[PDB]
């Protein structure tokens, strides 16, 4: 009962279409689609805190973290409320992406209407890498594409 | 927010950055900047229902009209929240975008963050058209570029 998408776009071609969907405001918001173009393996996932793309994901700025938490995992309860943590990509360089997440929301202060959902060159590494970026980044390199979180039909 | 960003993109050479900014809640948004590849004279300019762009501009439906009125101009009581009348395009094909409006906002029933802001081949003829689709649509033709509404720093 409330729905959003998100267009990602970026250099490869690196492309796809994200769903959301949160049947109601106490639920869960289910997340799925796919993104074609990316190499074999992992890819971090986040939503990024502005829905700004003027000069590409750079614009997003940081992880979403209204309550300025440290970077982790999505099972984790220390973590940025934009931390999607990885999806994965086959060896035709497609993943299909299918997450349940609690945290995330489509109303309220957690909302992510209007930020921007990123995905990465490099994995996430949950905030369990032992350097100083591992808590704020999780080390996934750079933004491969994204597009802003709008509200759907 | 106080603050939103848009970049329209389409097929063709239509493109810009819209800015906008809402000092106070319920108070005047300013929105303001540059659209470029521009036939000159007027072309309608509108928030549309949804932040869908899988489809490109399509995608967006109809006039984000959330108390249910019909079609004006951003001067008139009867518009949807969406219309913000016209742009104008110079003949280098340069619209310069400077408006105040108090009808849509960036927080609350009706915020346009998550939306869609999308330029028109035509002008919107502001509901004055005579004719059955004046009062839904304004006449504005074409979309030809779009983008979502996002949340700025
Ligand atoms: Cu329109
Ligand atoms: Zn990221
Ligand atoms: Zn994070
Ligand atoms: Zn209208």
């Amino acid at each position: 009962a409330t729905k959003a998408v998100c267009v990602l776009k970026g250099d490869g071609p690196v492309q796809g279409i994200i769903n959301f969907e949160q049947k109601e405001s106490n639920g869960p918001v289910k997340v799925w689609g796919s993104i074609k173009g990316l190499t074999e393996g992992l890819h971090g996932f986040h939503v990024h805190e502005f829905g700004d793309n003027t000069a590409g994901c750079t614009s997003a700025g940081p992880h979403f973290n209204p309550l300025s938490r440290k970077h982790g995992g999505p099972k984790d309860e220390e973590r940025h409320v934009g931390d999607l943590g990885n999806v994965t990509a086959d060896k035709d360089g497609v993943a299909d992406v299918s997450i349940e997440d609690s945290v995330i929301s489509l109303s309220g202060d957690h909302c992510i209407i209007g930020r921007t959902l990123v995905v990465h060159e490099k994995a996430d590494d949950l905030g369990k890498g032992g350097n100083e970026e591992s808590t704020k980044t999780g080390n996934a390199g750079s933004r491969l594409a994204c597009g802003v979180i709008g509200i759907a039909q």
